[PDB]
């Protein structure tokens, strides 16, 4: 029921957008073919708005009134279907975590880190599924001795202190 | 309420926890001050246990049927509690995500990488305060357009197809 509706980027009102022509200018800037605007709109409200190209994702924002409701999950998986095989590449800076946590949870994993040139940290996270997952195995060791041990300690405050 | 208890490290019965037991051991191989082993107990239930040293978390695991109640919350405000300034660090590998999550509602960020001699990854993260967080300037710039740019397309199918 959703509405998915392409923006067309040549006439996106620059008197009213400055900042936002040049951004997706500067995206086109280095590319043959140009970045893809896309809004995911439920009545009057852009639930979410998305910059890609088949097989990468540039940015994606859900507003926040609009989060943890399954838009972000539903863009990706649309970017993954106009995408060669299904698989997705994206940019995350180390400190939005919380990028981190919607995206592990989408199938992706870090597979690439780097510093750019201007100083700045970026995670690649991919679902191509070459990383592996690790399980440490001190974490068996520690649940099974915190169910198993027995523990005879009786305190309680009551009739006694 | 909740009791806190250390784990007397030489009374372990090896022969009921022989891997613990080793993994202790090897910790403290290293080391001039031994590690501490802390419980945290309700009633009968273990509900999170810790390995550590002021300054710095070894492991801590809370078992799913406790989890996201904020008994892992309580454990690393017990540890910086005991810790210099209450600063302390921790290992996380990078396919964690889960606990990156969560330490970064914590305060802490990622301030180190590297890959460990046997070819592992880690994250190194602190609550010392000296990474800067970045949001990147094309989050606003979308958002507003989102919220802002007129709409005016109508197709619902009800009367007409
Ligand atoms: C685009 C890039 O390459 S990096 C920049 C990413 N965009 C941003 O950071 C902008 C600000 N943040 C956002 O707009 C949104 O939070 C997004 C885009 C990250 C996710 O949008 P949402 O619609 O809220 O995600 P969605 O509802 O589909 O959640 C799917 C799963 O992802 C995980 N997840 C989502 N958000 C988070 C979060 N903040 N922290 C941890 N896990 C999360 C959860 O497991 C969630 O399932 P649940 O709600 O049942 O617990
Ligand atoms: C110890 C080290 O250095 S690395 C190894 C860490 N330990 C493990 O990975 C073992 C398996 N996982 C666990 O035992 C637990 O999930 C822990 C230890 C990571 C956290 O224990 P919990 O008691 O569940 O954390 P807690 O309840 O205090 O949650 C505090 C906040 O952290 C965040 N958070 C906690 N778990 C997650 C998660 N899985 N994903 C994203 N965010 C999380 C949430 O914002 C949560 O607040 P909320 O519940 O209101 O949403």
């Amino acid at each position: 029921l959703m509405l998915v509706i392409n923006v067309v980027e040549d006439k996106i009102p620059a008197n009213v957008y400055p900042e936002l022509v040049e951004w997706v200018r500067d995206l086109n800037s280095i590319r043959e073919e140009p970045i893809k605007l896309t809004m995911f709109v439920e009545d009057d409200i852009v639930r979410g708005i998305m910059a890609w190209e088949p097989g990468h994702l540039v940015y994606m924002v859900v507003p926040e009134e609009s989060r943890r409701g399954g838009v972000g999950r539903f863009m990706l998986k649309y970017l993954q279907q106009n995408s060669d095989r299904k698989h997705v590449s994206c940019r995350v800076h180390p400190t939005n975590i919380p990028a981190l946590g919607f995206f592990h949870q989408q199938g992706f994993q870090i597979d690439r880190w780097y510093i750019a040139a201007d100083g700045q940290r970026y995670f690649r996270m991919t679902n191509y599924n070459v990383i592996s997952s690790h399980t440490p195995p001190e974490e068996k060791l520690l649940t099974h001795y915190a169910e198993s041990v027995p523990i005879f300690l009786s305190m309680a405050e009551g009739q006694f202190v």
